[PDB]
C-alpha cells in the first residue's frame, strides 16, 4: 500500500516530539496524510502519529534515532 498509520520521522530516523495534538494534526496533514495526534505514551514514546501518512514521507523505524 502506498500510506501507513505510524510515527512520522524526519530523515534521522527520529520522531517529532510534540505537546499538542493540532501540532501533530497539523504536520501530518501538510504532509499527506488524513490526520494526526500526539501520543504521550506508544512504541516509541512521546511522538507524533499520523493517520496514513504517504509512502514518500518518513516513518519511524527499528533502530536509533540518529
Amino acid at each position: 500500500n502506498s500510506v501507513r498509520d505510524a510515527y512520522i520521522a524526519d530523515p534521522h530516523n527520529c520522531v517529532y516530539e510534540c505537546a499538542r495534538n493540532e501540532y501533530c494534526n497539523d504536520l501530518c496533514t501538510k504532509n499527506g496524510a488524513k490526520s494526526g495526534y500526539c501520543q504521550w505514551v506508544g512504541k516509541y514514546g512521546n511522538g507524533c502519529w499520523c493517520i496514513e501518512l504517504p509512502d514518500n514521507v518518513p516513518i519511524r523505524v527499528p533502530g536509533k534515532c540518529h
